[PDB]
C-alpha cells in the first residue's frame, strides 16, 4: 500500500516508498530507522518540487545521528503520479560503497480554502496553514472579516451592487486519477452555520446562487472528477456579535474517501480550515462630519424643521423627510434609531439600528437597516438606542478608544425605582468590543436621555495636535451665578420666559418669573441643587472614562425643575420626581462641524437681547462656533411621549479602521 | 459646600467648604478667581492635604489655565479640620492683592479586596485599577472559589472564602447624614454568596447578597465603621459567564424633603474572578488511586492496589451505583482542582449520563476535603461522547512559543460531519472551552466505539525534566508496528505462536475473541483491511497532536496494538447505528494506569514465544530502557467488556500543578 496522507513515513532499503501529499503539510522522514549499522554519514537527493528541512540535534555527506530526522514539503501540485522523489543514500564507514539506499515517490496535491486574511480587498494565499486558522486584533493581525446583511429559498438572485459580500475560495489542484479517487466537504459547527450564509453562483457570470451552507445546511459535498477545481463562495453574516456569538465564524473543507468495503467506514484524509470575524455595529459621535439630516416633519414644516433645514444647508449636509409612523410613540426618529456602520476591507456599510420600545422606514440608496431587539417597552423606558451618546475617539491612559466609547444611561446605584438599560440591548453594545461601554448616571432625568446635561462638539484643534473635541456641561450653579450677576447691575426686574405667549406658556405648564422672583425660589433653588449633585457625579466619571480634563469642559448655564412622571398609568407612575429642563435644554444642540443649532432659551432679556443668548455666544463664538438658536418653545418642551420635530443626522464612518485596534 | 464635587471654584470674597473621600481627586481652578494683575501666587496647606500643581516661601507662576488637584492621605478628625490657602501677588507690589482659602474634610470610604493576590486583603492605592482583573505574572486582581461541598453556620475548617473588607472613617457628624448600600448586578448576584458574621455569634453568619439580594443597607452612625465580608461563588466559568464578578460600596444621602430624591455621592468598587476548573493529565504524582471494586478484586483492582503501595499512594474503595452503566466512575467522573491564592481545593467533577433522572442519591463519599460538583449535559445514550470520559489532559506543553503551563484539555470528536458521527455536546464543550487555562483540542476518536482517546494514545511521565527536555512521553497505538512485529516472528519461525494462549475456553467464548496463530492473523484480509482503517485514524490525531501540542517524532513511541470493527450491539436494535466502530482486538496496552515510572499496562495475551509473551516483551524493550518498570495486569474480562457492562475501573487524583493559574496569559 501507500503511505498517503501520513505525517510521519518510515523508509525502507530493500523496497521504495510511494506517498500521496497536500500541498503545505510537512512529511517527517526517520532516515537513521533504516540506516544499517555501519552507517555514518549519508547523501540526500529530492526532485524540483521538493523541499528538505534536515533536523539539528558535487556531493554534500552529511553525518547520521541516531536518531536522524528530515522533513520533506511539496511546493507545486504534482503533474503526474510519483512525478517527484527522494532518494537517501547512506554510506558505510570507509569503503566509499554505499552501503544502501532508501526511496520516496510523492506525488502532490494542492487542498486549500483562502481567503482575504491580510485585509487588502483579494483573497490571498496563506503559507502558514495554521496562522490562517487564527484572528488577531491590532495593526500586526490578520484575519479576514464578514459584513452583517443589512438589507430589508434555496436559490436567490444577488445583483452586483449587493454581490459586494466576502470571498471565501476553494482550490483543488493535482493528477486527475488521485483527485477522483476522494471528494469533498465544505462544513461548519451548526452553531456557527446559524450565523451566515454562503453562497455559490451557479453559473460563471450567473447572477443566480445557489444557498451551499447556511442556518439550514452546516455540509455541503462537492464532487471531485479530476479537474483542478477553483470555485469561488460568497459568504455574508446575518447578525451582528451578541452575548452568545463572538463574531468568530469558521469554515472548512474535507477531503474524504468512500470505502471500497461496505464493512470498512469511509476515512478521512486532511482538512483546511479559514476564519471569518463578523464586523461589529459601530455608532458614531455627533463630532464627526454630518453627511444627511433625516427630518421626522410631524405637519410642522416650521420653527424646528425650518430653521434645522437651513442649518444643515449651512453645514453642506443633505435633508431627508421621514414619514411619521402611527404605530410608534413620539420623537421616534431619535429616541428609538440610531446611524450606526459596520466596515470591511472591501465594503463599508452605514445603516440605522432600530430598538421599537413600541416595520415602514425608506432611507437614502445605499443605507442599511437592522432591528435590534429590546425589552422594556415603558414610555419613558432607558431601553432604547436612544439612551446612548458616542464620545468622541479618545485616549485614557495610554489605552486608545479611536472610535470613542459609547455612553450609557443607567441608575448608578440601585435606587428604589431606579431604572436603566436592559440585559438584552447592553449585552448587545458590549459585545461590539471596539468601543467600550462606559456606565453614565441619567436615571434621575425623566427621559434618561444624557444630551440633557451633557453634548460634545467638535474642534480643529487636532491640526496642532490637540484632543479636537470640547465636552460641554449643563451647570445650574454658572446659571444661578449668571442671574445674580445681572440683579448686581440692577437688572432684577427681567423676565425669563419674555418673548414668548401665554397659550404657550400655560400650555407648556411654564410661567414666567424675574431674576429676582427664580432667584428666590427655594424649591427651585433646592432642585437645581439636587441636578447639580447629579451632573458633578457624571462629571467626575466622564473625567476618568475619557481622560478629560477641566480644559476639555465649558459650562453652560442650563436650570432644571423636579416634576413627577404623568404621562403613563397611575398604576406604574413612580412616586419619585424626575427632572426636566426649565427652560429649552442648551445642551440638546445639534451638532454639524463649527454650525451649533442651539433650542432658543427664551431667558431674560437685557437691552432687547437675551442674556442666556449672549452668554452662550460669549462662551463658544470666541471658540470658532457659530450659534443659531432654534425658535421652537412647544416642541423644546413637549412630553415625553408626545409628538414633537424630531431630527436625526447620519455621520462619516471613523476614517480608522476598526480591525487595527486592540481591545 | 462644594462637598464630593470633583472641581472647585476657589473664591477671594469667602472660602469654600467641601468633604473630600480619601482617594479621590479635587481639581482647583486657581486662575479662575485671579484677579487679573496677578501674574504669581503662593499655595500653602495643611498636613492631610496634597497639592498638585499640574499644567502645561515660594511664588509659583501664574498661567491662564493654573489648575492643581488637591488630595487627603488620611481621614479629618474634624469637619475643615484641613485648609488650603492661595494667596495672589501683583507684579512689583509686596503687598499680596487677595486671597483664596477652601477648607477639606477627609472621608474614607472603601471596599477593598485581596487583589495582589497574596492571601490577604490589601489597600489599593489606585481606586481604578482595583476594578480591573489582570491576568499574568504582572497581573493583579482577587480570585473566588466555587464552593463544591456536597443565616448560615459555617465551620472554620469551611470559613475559608475569599475575604472583602469594608472601611470607613471621618468625622460622626458627617458619617451619621449618609449610608452605605452595598451591592452587585443581579445578574452577577446569581453568581455568587456574600456573608457577613454577626456581631453576637461569630460561627453564625448572615447572607448580605446573593441569588436572592444584590443591594443590601448599612446604616452609618459612628466614626470608624469596618466589617469584613466572605465571599464563595456558585459555579465555575460558562457559555453566560466570563468569571469576573466586581461588588460596590455606595455612599447615599437621604432627602428629607419629600419633593427632591435622595442624592448618590461615592461609590467603590471590586472585582473577583471566579477561579476556572483545571484538570490534571496523568504526567502529574499520584496521591489517591479510587477503585470501583463491582464485587471482583482477583485481577484488575489486586494488581492495582498492589501498584499503588508501591507507587507511595492510597487507595479509596468507592461504592458501586446502581443506577449507574458501568465504569462510571471512569467514564463519568474526572479529578480537577480549582486554586485560590488563600487555598487550593481539590474536587471531583460528575456528568452524570445515567439519566434526567439520575435522581436523589448520589453515592460518592470522597476522602474528607475533596469537592463534589456535577455539570449538566444533553445526550445521554449508551456509547455517547457527551461525557468528562471523553476527556484527556495533555502535560504541561508549548507551542510555538505560546505556553500552557496547565497542559491542554482534548476532546474527542468527529472530525467532520460523518452520517453517524458522535461529539460533546455544546453544554459541556461550552464549559471545557469556559475556562481558558487549558485551552481544548479537538481530536478525532467517533472512530472508536467508546470514543475515548485513552484507547488510541497515553501520556507518560518522564524526569528529563532535570535534563532541561519536556518532561513526557507519547505512547500512540501502532496496528503496522504490530504487523511487522508479527512478521518478524514469522520470519524467526514463530509462525505457530497463538494469540491468547494463556487463556482458557471459558474467557474466550464469553469474551468473543478467538485464538490464532500468527500465520492465520497474517493471513486474515478483513482484520487487515480493518487495522489499516484505524491506522489511517491514529496517523490524522498524530498530526493533529504534533500541531497543537508542539510535538516531535521524538517525543512519540508506537506501541503494537490492533484492533477490530464491531457494530453497536449493546443498546437496542431499533437504535443501533448501521456503521462499524473500533475496538480493541487484545487487551489495549494503552489503555495502561500511569504511577510515576510505575506502568500498569492490561496484559495482551499475545502470541508467546519460548514461553512468553512478545507483545509484552516488545513493549518491554521500548520503555524499561527509559527508566519505567511496566507491571502487566493480567484481567481479561475487565478490559475486553462491551461499552455498558459492568467493569473494574479507577480514576486517579493527581497533585494539582504547582503553576498558578493565574499567572498564565491565555
Amino acid at each position: 500500500r501507500a503511505m498517503s496522507f501520513q505525517s510521519i513515513i518510515h523508509l525502507s532499503l530493500d523496497s521504495p516508498v510511494h506517498a500521496v501529499c497536500v500541498l503545505g503539510t510537512e512529511i517527517c522522514l526517520d532516515l537513521s530507522g533504516c540506516a544499517p549499522q555501519k552507517c555514518q554519514c549519508f547523501t540526500i537527493h529530492g526532485s524540483g518540487r521538493v523541499l528538505i528541512d534536515v533536523a539539528n540535534t558535487a556531493t554534500i555527506w552529511w553525518p547520521l545521528s541516531d536518531p536522524t530526522y528530515a522533513t520533506v514539503k511539496m511546493t507545486s501540485p504534482s503533474p503526474s503520479v510519483d512525478a517527484d522523489k527522494v532518494s537517501v543514500t547512506y554510506y558505510g564507514p570507509n569503503e566509499d560503497a554505499p552501503v544502501g539506499t532508501a526511496v520516496l515517490y510523492l506525488t502532490g496535491i494542492e487542498v486549500s480554502l483562502e481567503v482575504d486574511i491580510y485585509r487588502n480587498g483579494q483573497v490571498e494565499m496563506s503559507s502558514d496553514k495554521q496562522a490562517k486558522k487564527k484572528w488577531i486584533w491590532g495593526p500586526s493581525g490578520w484575519g479576514a472579516i464578514l459584513l452583517v446583511n443589512c438589507n430589508p429559498t434555496k436559490k436567490v438572485i444577488f445583483s452586483e451592487e449587493i454581490t459586494n459580500l466576502s470571498q471565501m475560495t476553494l482550490n483543488v489542484q493535482g493528477p486527475s486519477c488521485i483527485l477522483k479517487k476522494y471528494r469533498l466537504v465544505l462544513h461548519t459547527s451548526k452553531e456557527e452555520s446559524k450565523k451566515a450564509r454562503v453562497y455559490w453562483p451557479q453559473k460563471d457570470n450567473s447572477s443566480t446562487f445557489e444557498l451551499v451552507l447556511g442556518p439550514d445546511q452546516h455540509a455541503y459535498t462537492l464532487a471531485l472528477l479530476g479537474n483542478h477545481l477553483k470555485e469561488t463562495f460568497y459568504v455574508e453574516a446575518i447578525a451582528f456579535p451578541s452575548a452568545e456569538f463572538s463574531g468568530l465564524i469558521s469554515y472548512s473543507v474535507s477531503l474524504v474517501e468512500e470505502s471500497q468495503d461496505p464493512s470498512i467506514p469511509e476515512t478521512v484524509l486532511y482538512k483546511d480550515t479559514v476564519v471569518f470575524r463578523v464586523a461589529p455595529c459601530v455608532f458614531i459621535p455627533c463630532t464627526q462630519v454630518p453627511l444627511e439630516v433625516y427630518l421626522c416633519r410631524e405637519l410642522q414644516l416650521q420653527g424646528f424643521v425650518d430653521t434645522v433645514t437651513k442649518l444643515s444647508e449651512k453645514s453642506n449636509s443633505q435633508v431627508a423627510s421621514v414619514y411619521e409612523d402611527p404605530n410608534r410613540l413620539g420623537r421616534w426618529l431619535q429616541d428609538e434609531m440610531a446611524f450606526c456602520y459596520t466596515q470591511a476591507p472591501h465594503k463599508t456599510t452605514s445603516l440605522i439600528l432600530d430598538t421599537p420600545q413600541a416595520m415602514k422606514y425608506s432611507l437614502s440608496p445605499g443605507i442599511g437597516y437592522m432591528i435590534q431587539d429590546t425589552e422594556d417597552h415603558k414610555v419613558a423606558s432607558m431601553d432604547s438606542i436612544g439612551n446612548l451618546m458616542v464620545s468622541p475617539p479618545v485616549k485614557v491612559q495610554g489605552k486608545e478608544y479611536p472610535l470613542g466609547r459609547v455612553l450609557i444611561g443607567s441608575s448608578f446605584y440601585p435606587s428604589a425605582e431606579g431604572r436603566a438599560m436592559s440585559k438584552t440591548l447592553r449585552d448587545f453594545l458590549y459585545a461590539q468590543q471596539v468601543q467600550a461601554p462606559v456606565e453614565l448616571y441619567s436615571d434621575w432625568l425623566m427621559t434618561g436621555h444624557v444630551d440633557e446635561f451633557m453634548c460634545f462638539i467638535p474642534t480643529d484643534d487636532k491640526n496642532e495636535g490637540k484632543k479636537g473635541f470640547l465636552l460641554l456641561l449643563a451647570s445650574p450653579s454658572a446659571c444661578y451665578k449668571l442671574f445674580r450677576e445681572k440683579q448686581k447691575e440692577g437688572y432684577g426686574d427681567a423676565l425669563l420666559f419674555d418673548e414668548l405667549r401665554a397659550d404657550q406658556l400655560l400650555s407648556n405648564g411654564r410661567e414666567a418669573k424675574t431674576i429676582d422672583q427664580l432667584l428666590a425660589d427655594e424649591s427651585l433653588k433646592k432642585q437645581n441643587e439636587y441636578v447639580e449633585k447629579c451632573i458633578h457625579l457624571n462629571r467626575d466619571i466622564l473625567k476618568t472614562e475619557l481622560g478629560l480634563v477641566e480644559q476639555d469642559i465649558i459650562e453652560i448655564p442650563q436650570l432644571f425643575c423636579l416634576e413627577k412622571l404623568t404621562n403613563i398609568p397611575s398604576d406604574q407612575q413612580p412616586k419619585r420626581s424626575f427632572a426636566r429642563p426649565y427652560f429649552p435644554d442648551l445642551l440638546r444642540m445639534i451638532v454639524m462641524g463649527k454650525n451649533l443649532g442651539i433650542p432658543k432659551p427664551f431667558g431674560p432679556q437685557i437691552k432687547g437681547t437675551c442674556c442666556l443668548e449672549e452668554k452662550i455666544c460669549c462662551l463658544l463664538e470666541p471658540l470658532g462656533f457659530k450659534c443659531t438658536f432654534i425658535n421652537d418653545f412647544d416642541c423644546y418642551l413637549t412630553e415625553v411621549g408626545d409628538i414633537c420635530a424630531c431630527a436625526n443626522i447620519r455621520r462619516v464612518p471613523f476614517a480608522f479602521k476598526w480591525w487595527k485596534m486592540v481591545p
